[PDB]
């Protein structure tokens, strides 16, 4: 099997409350309908607390100028690296193994691009070895943790294959707070209300993943098996979700459809999860939501809520993903790692969880990445 | 083994000679000792044809403004996402099997930053099954290629592992003439020579790989089989190419060290390679560089003699290479998969080639990206 052997997230460190926000836009725009109607939608997210990588006092938030794609670009390098660096350390910590033994980097963000990757970086960082094996993922947005996961997942079997150890290095790193300027200015030229100023903050995230070929006694043994992931693509959708890209960054944005496409989508590809996993596919029971365990990425707590409904689940079945959103917000391809986390830290103080554990996400595409997981 | 079943390539339709790129220049920029340099430098490439996806008339390059990076993002759209089409769908036509049966995408670009990504837009065009499983590449630049295969390999072998059949279609799509607008203004403004307006082309290309199992009658016989894979990242290397985010696209640095560099890389990573591969990691004939047939990516002129001379070969050797960047530049990612193509191309026709064949590229880290390929 391939297990999860190593986990760990990095919440950027600064509040980015209701006030604060209202603060940065009252700051910088004279009241418009969009601007107070932006303002009182953000007071009931339901989110408790979002965080940035910019303090209150930080030039950014203050600053006349919107952030040119470049300044972007380094603000990144600046605090989003180190974010990713700290999360990648700390969930090697976890694993127990050493840096040398990491033959798979799997990177993704939807934050930046660069040429070299943040993974290169990381590379450095980290001291990994000279020929670890990189990803950098694109173009999937708040798929992206799952997407990782399934991508690593095939790539350790292919080790397996070989008959060779393999431990891959998952690391998610969102800086969305850095085109919250940008995101601004678009909403009061246009007076479009944009609800990506309402949701997004910043963090990143790790895993290690082990394909238990070579296993010694320093590394933690797995805390999951992955026993499947299956993508589906949904036709009549490319409009739903975009994060186009513009001279000053890239702009969101987030169709009032989503609940709804979420509440369809996710049962189907649930379904389909099951149907394309051999070990599951034959037996009814198994084709029943709440015989799983359930991690859902929040797009936003209507998206919780549709999924919550339309698979048959309770809140407290997804306890975990909502307290994500609560202290955090949508991180992007992070979440889905936080949620996991929170999962593992409660089994470790006495939680009762079941045997298995599905993932889910909604991405750009639009996308559905699932995983299911095993407790070994 | 995975295998290489089919190939195609498609450069973009329009010549951009000489005398196209100094009618451009011309047209918007008075004389400067920047822009003289770059003209003069531009007819010593030893590149007889480049291609661009703009026509001489395009407004590409009448227009007085240089294009926003929303509009180099709707232009890579137009015009970039069909010859992608066009070379996957080709590249389909000659492996003989059904796009149903895809069960991996594997693309890679360095032109175009989308969410959802190009490979999104692609399945659609293709009419590949629901559940293909997307991988986008970024941030690798000219590795691409080879990087994509090392990727596509190691899934494959991840099916292979759970015994079901599988699929890759390889797809690399660059369009770096979007960007001879920028570039052109930015070497007029800073008067730094930059010889990326001298060696860049736009071109799409593409490879399905199989894992062999579940082979059909309609499918092509194995062409090349890949049998090993390595990258390799060089420290203290980070500057030496970078393609840097602005408000109006991407900007290319390239370093004068390059070939020095390559002529150095090369070797190292050949080693490494061999070492790494354990069915010849032991004789030590298979250390050799000539023993085996060869295919570089022609990063610029000066880059094939650099590793023409390190590894000991003849620029016959490396024949298919130079023409390759001679009938097309320099393009990209897709430049490896368009050399796999001459030389399937000239075997066919009954030339002569050796039983092993390595590929390598220099990428953005600095990285190199390499394979060893053996005939069937
Ligand atoms: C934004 C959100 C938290 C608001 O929660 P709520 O107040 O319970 O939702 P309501 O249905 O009462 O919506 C309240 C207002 O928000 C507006 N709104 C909701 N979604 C919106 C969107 N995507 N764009 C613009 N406005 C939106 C509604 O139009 C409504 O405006 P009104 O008061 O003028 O009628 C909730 O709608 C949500 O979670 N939506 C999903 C966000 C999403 O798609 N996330 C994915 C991002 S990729
Ligand atoms: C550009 C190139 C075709 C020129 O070929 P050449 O004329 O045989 O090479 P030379 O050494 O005679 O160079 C001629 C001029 O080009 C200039 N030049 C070469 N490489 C350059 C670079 N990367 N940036 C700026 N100028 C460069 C030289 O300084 C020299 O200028 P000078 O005539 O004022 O002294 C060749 O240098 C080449 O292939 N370089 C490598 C390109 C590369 O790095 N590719 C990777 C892109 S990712």
């Amino acid at each position: 099997s391939v297990s999860i052997v190593g986990i760990a997230s990095r919440c950027a460190p600064h509040k980015l409350g209701a006030d604060e926000l209202e603060a940065i836009a009252r700051r910088h725009y004279s009241s418009t309908p969009s601007l107070e109607k932006m303002l009182e939608i953000n007071r009931k997210t339901r989110i408790d607390h979002r965080y940035s990588v910019f303090s209150s006092d930080h030039e950014h938030w203050h600053r006349p100028t919107i952030p040119s794609f470049s300044e972007c670009d380094s603000l990144f390098k600046e605090y989003g690296i180190p974010l990713a660096s700290a999360a990648s350390a700390r969930a090697i910590q976890d694993w127990g193994g050493v840096p040398d033994e990491i033959t798979h980097l799997v990177a993704v963000t939807c934050t930046n691009t660069a040429h070299p990757g943040f993974d290169s970086v990381l590379c450095r960082k980290l001291g990994l070895k000279c020929n670890v094996r990189r990803v950098l993922l694109h173009g999937i947005g708040c798929g992206g943790g799952i997407s990782a996961m399934r991508v690593a997942h095939e790539l350790l079997l292919g080790s397996t294959q070989q008959g060779v150890p393999a431990r891959a290095l998952i690391v998610a790193c969102e800086v969305p707070t850095v085109f919250a300027r940008s995101e601004l200015d678009i909403m009061d030229k246009t007076q479009d209300v944009n609800v990506a100023m309402c949701l997004f903050g910043d963090c990143a995230a790790a895993l290690v993943l082990s394909n238990g070929i070579g296993h010694k006694a320093s590394e933690q043994r797995p805390i999951w098996n992955i026993l499947n992931c299956e993508p589906t693509q949904f036709d009549g959708t490319e409009d739903i979700a975009h994060f186009n890209v513009h001279d000053k960054g890239y702009h969101a944005i987030i169709d009032k459809r989503i609940p709804q496409l979420t509440g369809k989508c996710v049962p189907a590809g649930f379904q389909s999860l099951i149907s394309s996993t051999p070990s599951l596919a034959l037996e009814e029971k198994n084709y029943v939501p709440s015989n799983y365990g359930w991690a859902v990425h929040p797009g936003g707590y209507a998206v919780l809520v549709a999924a919550q409904d339309a698979l048959g689940l309770t809140a407290d079945d997804l306890r975990a993903s909502y307290d994500a959103y609560r202290d955090g917000g949508n991180t992007i391809s992070t979440t889905i790692i936080r949620i996991l986390e929170k999962l593992r830290d409660e089994h470790k103080h006495g939680s009762n969880q079941k045997d298995k554990l599905v993932l889910a996400a909604i991405g750009h595409g639009i996308t559905l990445e699932t995983a299911i997981l095993t407790r070994p």
